[PDB]
């Protein structure tokens, strides 16, 4: 079906604020006429390059910015040309994130980085480095609890802790990354990764621990920390359990590094309701109404709107996800990056099940992040995967 003009249709990830963003669509319908429907697709950053290479799908698509640089340069994606003025609405770092090759290709939303979340009563102070966690599982075990449970089933959870002591993505030199030089099978990588590991190997964490299992032990009170974004506090909220959000814990004396994202709305190039689409993200959106619909809902994190982020600033958890990100980086927005994270997601989960060494599982991961991916889910690179022998321990 070719999209529908005289109609938005929007897609989000479901782990953000859509029915507050619904509410704007109802704002915009009231005034405009025009209907507005929000939606929320499994693996829509997949799907999406997918359908908008026929003419299809959304006319707006929601991401954290790190996806788009690959779909600007398929040609999925409409310029983005506000005036200065509107510009200046929002901090000019987060424009800086949805800028590639010279041109802006998306609105930026909202600054999201990965603290770490604790339970008060559980423990008080928290840790302020990785190793003492060990100690601190065995303790708390013993008392009926354990220390941390996160998502290891994405590698955005455990990067932080890759790149402490040296791991990184894409070298960046002369304003641009070099794609010929990958960071995630260096001394720092393999560290990080190794403590990883060892936490499990020693039984501290699951390997299968996912998303839901680790918000439910988290938010019932079985385990004493988590690592998540501002996504997550509205659940937290829900379940009253007394928590803070902090620094993350330091490795070999370096902070954790997180990846940090700017949640970022696209205009599809097919859409035929390109001048809609922006008069629903400057004039409802991007405004301290539209934006209190949608963190009230889940909350944002870091607002790139000046004046909303100014009355949300005294918040202690907003704080401390802003002390996050300016101990990680900024994602790469280049088309590379899918290849990136398809392959440090798989040595991650192979490493933390034992199906490779950390050596074994970082060397496929540097040579596989570079490769280049004809497609968005990385399909045919991905075959590598049969090369990996089972442990039959
Ligand atoms: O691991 C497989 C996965 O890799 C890629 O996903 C990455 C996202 O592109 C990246 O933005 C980040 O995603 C996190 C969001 O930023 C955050 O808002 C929240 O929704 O949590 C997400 C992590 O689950 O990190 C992931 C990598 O973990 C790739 O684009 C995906 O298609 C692929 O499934």
């Amino acid at each position: 079906m070719k999209i529908e003009e005289g109609k938005l249709v929007i897609w989000i990830n479901g782990d953000k604020g859509y029915n507050g963003l619904a509410e704007v669509g109802k704002k915009f319908e009231k005034d405009t006429g025009i209907k507005v429907t929000v939606e929320h697709p499994d693996k829509l950053e997949e799907k999406f390059p997918q359908v908008a290479a026929t003419g299809d799908g959304p006319d707006i698509i929601f991401w954290a910015h790190d996806r788009f640089g690959g779909y600007a340069q398929s040609g999925l994606l409409a310029e983005i040309t506000p005036d200065k003025a509107f510009q200046d609405k929002l901090y000019p770092f987060t424009w800086d994130a949805v800028r590639y090759n010279g041109k802006l290709i998306a609105y930026p939303i909202a600054v999201e980085a990965l603290s770490l979340i604790y339970n008060k009563d559980l423990l008080p102070n928290p840790p302020k480095t990785w190793e003492e966690i060990p100690a601190l599982d065995k303790e708390l075990k013993a008392k009926g609890k354990s220390a941390l449970m996160f998502n290891l089933q994405e590698p955005y959870f455990t990067w932080p802790l890759i790149a402490a002591d040296g791991g990184y993505a894409f070298k960046y030199e002369n304003g641009k990354y070099d794609i010929k030089d990958v960071g995630v099978d260096n001394a720092g990588a393999k560290a990080g990764l190794t403590f990883l590991v060892d936490l499990i190997k020693n039984k501290h964490m699951n390997a299968d621990t996912d998303y839901s299992i680790a918000e439910a032990a988290f938010n019932k009170g079985e385990t004493a920390m988590t690592i998540n974004g501002p996504w997550a506090w509205s659940n937290i909220d829900t379940s009253k359990v007394n928590y803070g959000v902090t620094v993350l814990p330091t490795f070999k004396g370096q902070p954790s590094k997180p990846f940090v994202g700017v949640l970022s709305a696209g205009i599809n190039a097919a859409s035929p309701n390109k001048e809609l689409a922006k008069e629903f993200l400057e004039n409802y959106l991007l405004t301290d109404e539209g934006l209190e619909a949608v963190n009230k809902d889940k909350p944002l994190g870091a607002v790139a709107l000046k004046s909303y982020e100014e009355e949300l600033a005294k918040d202690p958890r907003i704080a401390a996800t802003m002390e996050n990100a300016q101990k990680g980086e900024i994602m790469p927005n280049i088309p590379q990056m899918s290849a990136f994270w398809y392959a440090v997601r798989t040595a991650v989960i192979n490493a933390a099940s034992g199906r490779q060494t950390v050596d074994a599982a970082l060397a496929a991961a540097q040579t596989n992040a570079a490769a280049k991916c004809n497609t968005a889910t990385c399909a045919t690179q991905r075959l590598a995967n049969f090369l990996v022998h089972s442990s039959n321990n």
